């Protein structure tokens, strides 16, 4: 089977015993045993396991892991490290990942270095003797900066390092870090994966047998596990991923090219524009660009006004749902991040209506 | 008797007492005493196979293991800590893993070298080097290594020439007759031939080396069971005919593929255009069923393989069934992409284990897959 | 013979035939022979130049010495040993003209370089290519006085097939002897501490190794960047007070470092003699003393020029290592802030030097 069939029949997609074409929702905490010696839903749940087998299946991993949130996943990953350990980080990583390091992992003995991941020499310049991991996020939030995964994972592998890739923006449908040399892939399932702005989840998967028990252990020992209801909803959502990503990309390309040719707009940030820094690299490691774009307008004070006069676009705090979201990283989630930077999550509505909502909003500034 | 007759009557192919034209399967762990004592030390079913492989490769003794890796492990168990080994850059990921993950932790060391370049091996020899591991033709780029040359150079230093002769079987290539000290096989492949047995085979020129290997077969305990021994031996009986058919099919397929507009480069030693074709012809009496080919558009390799309906998408090789894999997404997925291209392994490289089906059915399957990209 | 004595009677310090306590100046281009079959031509050999070369060999513990038209011409000749397609490691803050030598001269001749921090011994390990032939160290470093461990870098380079090349200009043969610490080639700008009198442009190069000596000789002769007899003699003359000058330089430099450090108006101070200096314990171990070279960055960065232009004793000029005090902003003439002031502390009375600084500080905010 191919990717789009896999989205539907991949992982575990059926109930063996009943023939049920969906995985049963296992609202249980405990299972009867049949001799002294599934045991507990913190360590094992058939509904979560189905979901986990599915993400492993999509990223080409040996095991999947489902978490209460994206951050519970990322946390569980970095729990593989001891105190005195050093980690290299992208300079515009998701705000919560940086906060995690700053205020949680530091207080417990880990250190970091903020580098430019598109500058492969900067990563070389920063490897300390106690460095153990490299954390990559491409495309990036909110500038959509592209990082060469294969090359980073190469630099990383010949040093004793771990390649950890937050693959949220480009989904397993568009990018597959594990097939480029990465060791661990992390997702916020809150976003594109479930796709309906109705589930908070995290997903992690890995190439490596040993890393798999390591993650397994800390998923269960720290206990940040995803519930069966959420698991089931996320898997349900994954079934339409292919269709949703195609439409996300179609709409995003239309919006990107609308903003680029627009007088009131200065810079557009989107991986699918040929004038995007590293467009060639993007095409080589991604099979598509997603729905995420930010843009900056010439008159920088008029940002709040523009965002607030949008009717169809929803002024909200997340991304990657069927509904379009609008945001200003400065006042929400310096370094390119002018305060007049508007970040659209382009959804799956009709492109004409999405273009019309942007027209009417510019026509007010 | 000639090679073809030897596959049927060589080693021990007959039960002396009963007359049975097939060696009996001794499913026994022990023997009464008043020349066998324990089946992990010696078993008449395994012994028969052992004699056969020694007899085919012109060795003094054979040793059957639970797996190809198990045999290669027994060989490398010869060396003490401090010893250093030269490995080919296109070594079986599992052989490379043995060193990287098992033997290193035990005190060995290696250096990776292109063995098709003889001066490279010379540049790499240290005072503490004791062995040279060769594999020709290679997986997946089918790159040839001058056996006689490498054996000789290695001999005139203090080195054991260890050759993995899996791909080009004892039917087409005999390393021991070209200066090699030890030959290793994955019996799992062409030797068994029916993708139904997992086995290692190891043979040697040298009585002293044989005592060493015998000791480690026994002390480490990674031996081959009597049932599989017998199964492997049964498979070997058609090795000749199967290889003839593999090669016929493979040639035909290679020739088809280079006629082909979408296909860029084809890697097969039986092609005159293959680097070292003339060398190939010197040390091999034939070529195997093993080939790869790269297509012009990388991203089209996935679709090509997916639409195949005769070739089985699989991990192994050397069976009567044709097998297809994409080394970059299967046998080599762990390795960073830019390193894979460094080693010649593009995402568009497709490896075929050409089976023994009707060549036309094999070709019609390739045509329809191209037709769909 | 001790170093203090060796500066006066070392190499050749006497005319053998006449008994002159000074080496005569051979302003000659050619010599009569009784050939066909000592001195033939002044480019190949001159008794005055040779005297100086023998002296430096003797000072650094070399087998041969080599006098050039400048510090650069020597460094040039050293790197002239290498074929095209070879690779070399460079300190991240080697001398400004040593970079400009590689950057613009030796590269286009088929040479390749990698800028590294050499005080990070693991960084040099990370940069070794199969075609790399030599490492080039410079400690203390211009103009930050960053210290590199000569003994270890030599070792790391020695177990690979590499040549250790050290620019010993700053910590002279009187304080540091790289050749005994596993270096292969040492190079000096004679223009600096060796001449001591800011009146000679010269370069000196010496080596441990017979075969390297043959090579450097060949390239000194073939390129012909040789030092003249009068300059050699003046250089030798200068070297005779080296010990005395270095002691006064250090005594003054330590006295200034401690003034600048305890000063409210100053931010950082770079001097290997300060206890609170990166690798101070390393300095003490490989060096017998700290020289007259120090730099400092002040709190008000924009008022660096006003400071320098109001100094009355220190001379605003373009060199170092002289009996008179020199000052420069190395940026106008990676650590180097456009307000870093570099001081070449002379051998004048420390009270006069400190009173020049007091009065200069007392004119800025
Ligand atoms: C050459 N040698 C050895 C092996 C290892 O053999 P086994 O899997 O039987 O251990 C393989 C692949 O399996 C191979 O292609
Ligand atoms: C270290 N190395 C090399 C040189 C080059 O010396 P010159 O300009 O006399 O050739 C200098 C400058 O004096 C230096 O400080
Ligand atoms: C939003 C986001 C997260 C956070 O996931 P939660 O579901 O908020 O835990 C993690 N990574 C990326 C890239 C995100 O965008």
């Amino acid at each position: 089977m191919r990717m789009q069939t896999k989205l539907i029949h991949g992982g575990i997609s059926e109930d063996a015993t009943t023939g049920a074409v969906s995985v049963p929702i296992y609202q249980t905490s405990t299972y009867r045993q049949d001799a002294i010696g599934y045991e507990y839903s913190r360590s094992g749940n058939p509904t979560r396991f189905a979901l986990e087998e599915l993400i492993a299946d999509l990223e080409g991993g040996v095991k999947g892991f489902a978490f209460a949130s994206g951050l519970a996943g990322i946390h569980a990953v970095f729990s593989l490290l001891q105190s005195g350990d050093h980690v290299l980080l992208g300079d515009d990583v998701y705000g919560g990942t940086f906060r995690l390091f700053n205020q949680v992992l530091v207080k417990n003995g880990l250190s970091c270095t903020i580098i430019d991941t598109s500058d492969i020499s900067q990563i070389k310049k920063a490897i300390k003797p106690n460095t153990k991991a490299l954390y990559l996020e491409t495309p990036s939030n909110p500038l959509l900066k592209i990082t060469d995964l294969a090359q980073c994972a190469s630099v990383a592998k010949d040093h004793g390092l771990l390649t950890i890739v937050d693959n949220t923006f480009a989904t397993p449908y568009y990018q597959n870090p594990l097939l480029l040399g990465a060791d661990i892939v992390a997702h916020s399932g809150t976003k594109y994966l479930g796709g309906h702005s109705d589930v908070v989840a995290g997903l992690v998967t890995t190439n490596n047998e040993a890393l798999a028990q390591e993650i397994a252990f800390f998923q269960n020992a720290i206990g940040g596990v995803l519930g069966p209801q959420d698991s089931w909803l996320l898997q349900r959502g994954i079934k339409t991923l292919g269709l949703r990503m195609e439409a996300h990309q179609k709409n995003a390309l239309c919006v990107a090219e609308f903003l680029e040719k627009h007088p009131k707009v200065e810079r557009v940030y989107y991986p699918g524009l040929p004038t995007h820094p590293n467009y060639e690299l993007a095409k080589k490691q991604m099979r598509g660009f997603s729905g995420m774009l930010s843009f900056t307008l010439k008159n920088d004070s008029e940002a709040v006004a523009f965002v607030e006069s949008l009717k169809l676009f929803i002024l909200g705090e997340s991304l990657g749902g069927v509904e379009s979201l609008v945001g200003i990283p400065a006042f929400m989630t310096a370094a390119g991040i002018r305060d007049g930077l508007v970040r659209l999550s382009v959804g799956i509505e009709h492109e004409q209506d999405l273009l019309e909502d942007l027209e009417q909003a510019f026509a007010k500034i």
